[PDB]
């Protein structure tokens, strides 16, 4: 079984460096989405004082071509901070730093989604619409095989891995402990983990945080887990369908509600919502992944308590449908639904800024509108 | 000889992140037993703030159908928190929270025997019953041969293991060891250990503990010792017979009080329950183990002190029954009884019930009564 | 995946050795079958000069007292030889010799069926009833898994395997061609071969033989297969259910045809047998398992093709019905039936002398017949 | 790097096995093609005498349900012998046979396309068509990384590798020899081998056979194949595209040349067939691979040597083209032309009976014509 | 477990040279036995001539001070050939020679113990005794563990071993296989061989050889066994307790006639010597194993089939006696007597002279006569 080159350097030194008395200088870690829509990069630079808000932070440049968003001759790229989280990998004073990614003419690079997702939110901001969203990933081994699995094999049929405890039941519990105290240390708002029905592939909840914050939290937090994986010589997969067959794939189950939903009698608010997903449904399905279809279709096959990619269905407290309204919001008359089409590896500025048109401003059609 | 994939990640780095300081918020672990009636599951979420008592905590909900206890309409089962200890895994101020599983209609799951178990102690709340339970288990490597043990080959003759000392006569102390300091700090009643005949088998007692008590005190013992292992990246295995042939089996003996055997003379009121358990031999057979009875079959032989699978036997000092009155009780004339017939494997609800049922509440025949 | 020590020794000297000139003397190992009924004995003597015939070489004693058969007292057992083979491992002039085993007082021992089922050859000896048995045997590594599986693990589903090529689908070919050369050296019947639906697992077919002479090659093919297992450092296991679930058993299936039902319009015959194996099907399938009962019902559960152990089915072209006639027998109006209810590690004499007592002789009752 | 465990058996001793006198019984081993399209399937029987011709060879029948070919109320299915080659695995007397599949009816089985090639064939036998196949195959690893490829990693960049010498560009050599002499003794008219652009592909050239023995020579190399595979532990894959990215993909190219092609001014007949294969090309894609067109996708992209799957394009010495006319046919102005269209992993069936039908029969539109 | 490095050493190269043709030179490797009684020395020289009987070859000469046989002041001892056996291990033309080690003074050795048995032999050559010695031996590996045991343990408990087959019943049959041939080839009076009941312990059966030749014999097989073994890389150890517990210790039963036994109504006579071996206890217990009891008194326990090193106790079959009178004896009045006395380790030269002094000469006391 293989782990990395990188996990069997003597980690005690590390701690050793890692105990001396940093002083007064400050390292700041950025963090960017790259061209792939999918991958993260991060750098580190040496500030002399500490920021006390995001605004105090220098604007930083890289190359693009290196990243797959820019051409030779002018590969110049700009990263702008927006925000701002506590370094848990290297302790306070350090803070890992998330930027949105600018071309040399200073407008947004081709994957920087936050910008639009920022106007989006900025228009609807009176609503205040809240999300959660559920990032399922699969802990993999560098030679491509899930970690714990067997070389070269399979483990025991499906059932008792769901919520697993025991050395034959949960593979890599150490990384999702670790991954859950380091969000906690850095202010995501995570809120809660579990083992998912395939070994070794794990599930961990963001939310509810309003508006743009979850884009910056997700991310971060998916940044984190890499890290995390990275100091352990495992690798964080997202692939909504890490194993072909009979093996669970991943997704990435997205909770909304508004202040009209929340609020006394918002079922309606709800079933209004739902409906005109029912409208835009194949907007939504080129929408929730990076690849268009390419990527989601592996995954949700019509088994396994996924519903089909084609046929929109809904349901109460039915979790093989697109949709599902939980039980117990039903029962109250109030709350948010659960949109269990997105894939594990989909961008978070992406399916939020869909749900927000498609359900909140009644947009129409296949695209997206252009506001002053 | 094979330990985990988890148990070779440097725990050093673990460490290393469960130092961070936590904050404010608090992670909460939901147990609960799943629906083959041996398996432990858990799941964890996240609270903004210290609860004061288990009325505090909120329901969860977990999907039924992954873990043997829903149909596929219906999934959606209910976590109501009964039991709240400190978790000593993540330390103060993280729980660990026991719950009861509910259906869908709000009705008790098939294997929530918490429920009846919990009316039961209420009726027979004014005598104070005590229960003891001696729970016996198997450390397995995860090939499925015990651990420490030569690779496809026997240890020596049995005799030099029971409470042994050296590296030739204790296989996992650090195991019962870890486990026993971390009961202690969840404040689990734990009352002590020994090594057992076979090399690899250990003992830990838990009591005295009061009714219900004893039901969520050994469940939640039973877990802490998965997830030791799991750090260890062992398995315990509570099955009544591991090994085939002449290596002693595992059992689950009772000790059973009342407030009138603890007081001043009630060695009579022993023998009549001795007598009335006679009769009941068959059921209680049948309630203390999961599988019918066929488990405990491979253990009760009979030759390797053991009673027959058919035979209710008693007397003072004798190691070659079901039940045992210890000398000291019979000396003394007060105290307790040993019903030395339940497996190692079994439902405590069910052995406590089933005990409570016959000695204090004068049933008769093979189904229980329905109290209003 | 650990192979036996044996296999580890340089092969070559061994070679080596064999080829030297054995000179005028010859190597008789005789065999014989345990008091277990599914284990094999042997061990080898000199003679000083070539047998002609059977009816030439002597009868020889063991002690009976570990090979658990007879107790204190008497123990010598004697070694009647009753089969003559050429010796594959040494090739010729060395021989293999099967043997009856008798008590001291010359009654034959309580596993000595060869002397029952030949007295009712020689009562049916002019009928000439043909069988043949398919003999599915799995191949384990020393350490109880699989051979060729995944370590602590399994392979894919059941599909690619069945009579597959290929690295990823055959495991242990080479065993299959050895134990075949072997054979046809030795001059057993051996008809074909095929890889079965569970990895490692294979049939070989022995027939059609008369009589007696089909145990004969039956138990001496079953040595020849130890053998050869023993030679490459794996294990012959004729478990029927080798791996508990979803995994294929292993089976017997037993081909009988008389001379009557192989000429023309033969087909009426073998509906009457198949009536009367319909009015004995409860002493058929007590006859059909060493253990007693105990083995067959692990394997003949009603589904993977096999019939249910206790529904006597018959069903042309059904491989599913306990007793199938096959389509070109059905097309051509004669032939042979296949039984297809005997365990994989059934007595061969057994089952051949049950099924002659209740097809031809029209026996009928629990217990069988006393003959002058 | 691992290796199957059947490969680390001592091989010493399966040649002393090998090598003992047969005698006169004859193993046939049954060789078909599965419910797939791909895999091959067989199982050996023994013959009482040397069978002279194909005609002599006795029908078999195996079970379908465990290949993918038939339901189980129904599952016998039956082997008609249409090929008979001499055992390069076992010598002679010993046989391959490679079999037709039939239903219970005699009707032909879905994949048993040989019947309809058969009557194609017949159809225009008086025009002597001439196929000539060149089948890509990359040598695996059982762990799925390419043969002889860095664990975890790549090889350096394509170019030193096409028919490369020396121990760092030719992975798998032996393989190769073992297969070409195999063919060789078999006698399949094998014409030709060459390491191709990637590390551990490789390329052997069946023909020129005439009409119908294209499929039975290619189908029973490819089987060859595998079972020499089988004896080295690595596993042959047939995929179009075994490593996305800019490694080399396999195909199938197909010389094709009628009586008419090869004499003198054969080239008009040519560019008459280019013709027509423009009008014909999509249906010719769908018939080029088992899957419609799916795998064919993957490797025919337009770049590496290889023609855009949606773009028909022909020329002279044009290896990028779809129809490449060798340069020497151009010259002497009469020979075959070669199709570059087909994907590894194709039925030579299929291929020859499209070629067939639009070159020499004129046929047009979607789906075959039936004829008397 | 640890094999000897000489065992790892390419055969290949080894069989390489011992192809080339040898020439006209013969080798002979002289054998004799060592001042422990147990351990043999063997040297080789070359000579011009091939031998054609066993007084034409030279006496040799060698340093008795480096086998605890003689002073360093006159250390030199002399090798007169004694019998000459063909070599298995150079082949024809090449021999052993064993031969008798005489002092400077051409006085007997210490143990030079054939000299007085063919002394005594020559008394008693008219009436014909014949011997025959069962010689059990325990193969072990290099660490010191019994061949093929689990590492640091021990196998399953005795009783599938006796003549067991199987890769994990039989540990070692190569080795066994090996020294057979060899036997056969030296042209050594071997009757048989059997796996014995500890496993790795095997027994070879020398005889019936007449006087002096059996000693002869067996300790030249003694020297093939140990040269076998060198081959193999593992040690045969005749050590009367192998290893210490409940596993089988060694013998070397004795088998003893005379003419007379073997003639009609030879029963009477067998009767006189059984009574004179009643006459002589202690003196056979103190000639039956190199250091007297010591070695002996740990295997006639008389608990594991053994004859408590006490008293004698005939018995016809009764195992577990001194002597036994096999069955066959009893009920045909005429037969041998079998010493289940002598220990594994035995000089095969004191046991038969003790025999025949106290059997034939009817002497008596405890020192044996000097006779002119």
């Amino acid at each position: 079984m293989a782990t990395s080159a990188s996990s069997h350097l003597n980690k005690g030194i590390k701690q050793m460096y890692m105990n001396l008395p940093q002083g007064e200088k400050i390292q700041l870690m950025y963090i960017w989405v790259d061209g792939t829509g999918e991958g993260l990069r991060c750098k580190t630079r040496t500030l002399d004082c500490d920021p006390k808000c995001v605004e105090e932070l220098p604007e930083w440049n890289f190359d693009g071509s290196s990243t797959f968003q820019s051409e030779g001759s002018n590969s110049d790229m700009y990263l702008h901070p927006v925000a701002m989280f506590r370094d848990p990998f290297r302790r306070d004073p350090n803070k890992l730093v998330f930027c949105e990614v600018f071309k040399y003419n200073r407008k947004p690079a081709e994957t920087n989604l936050r910008h639009s997702c920022k106007r989006i939110m900025d228009m609807v901001s009176s609503q205040h619409p809240w999300f959660g969203m559920e990032q399922e990933y699969t802990l993999m081994g560098t030679d491509g095989h899930p970690f714990g699995w067997p070389s070269n094999g399979f483990p025991g049929p499906q059932g008792p891995y769901y919520c697993g405890v025991g050395a034959d039941k949960a593979y890599g519990r150490d990384i999702v402990e670790a991954h859950y105290r380091a969000c906690l240390y850095a202010g995501i708002k995570i809120t809660g983990t579990n083992a998912e029905v395939m070994p070794a592939q794990w599930e961990f909840q963001i939310g509810p945080c309003e508006g743009i914050r979850m884009g910056d939290h997700l991310w971060v937090a998916r940044f984190i887990l890499h890290r995390v994986c990275e100091d352990f010589g495992v690798i964080a997969t997202f692939d909504p369908k890490p194993i072909p067959g009979n093996w669970n794939g991943a997704g990435c189950h997205t909770n909304f509600s508004t202040k009209a939903m929340r609020e006394e009698n918002g079922l309606r608010c709800i079933e209004e919502a739902i409906d005109k997903l029912s409208k835009r449904h194949q907007y939504h399905i080129r929408a929730y992944d990076p690849k268009g279809g390419l990527d989601n279709a592996r995954r949700l096959t019509g088994f396994h308590e996924t519903s089909n990619i084609n046929d929109f269905s809904a349901g109460v407290a039915n979790r093989s449908a697109s949709i599902r309204i939980p039980r117990i919001v039903g029962q109250e008359k109030k709350g948010y639904f659960e949109d269990r089409r997105p894939s594990a590896n989909c961008d978070p500025y992406a399916v939020t800024e869909a749900i927000v048109r498609t359900c909140l401003l009644n947009e129409t059609g296949d695209e997206p509108f252009q506001y002053k």
